[PDB]
């Protein structure tokens, strides 16, 4: 289903955020929270807000 697709895409967000934090990207990772803006509306505000606190 789409919930598992959002789960693996969100761990691709933790994944890509991890490799961009390891490669030391600042404007890309700072713009990534702007890039995930419509995707946070596809899920609840708890995982969205917790994810914003994560990144």
């Amino acid at each position: 289903n789409d919930e598992e697709a959002v789960q693996v895409k969100e761990q691709s967000i933790l994944e890509l955020g991890s490799l961009l934090a390891k490669t030391g990207q600042a404007a890309e990772l700072g713009g990534l929270l702007k890039y995930v803006r419509p995707f946070l509306n596809s899920i609840s505000k708890a995982k969205a807000a917790r994810l914003v606190r994560s990144l």
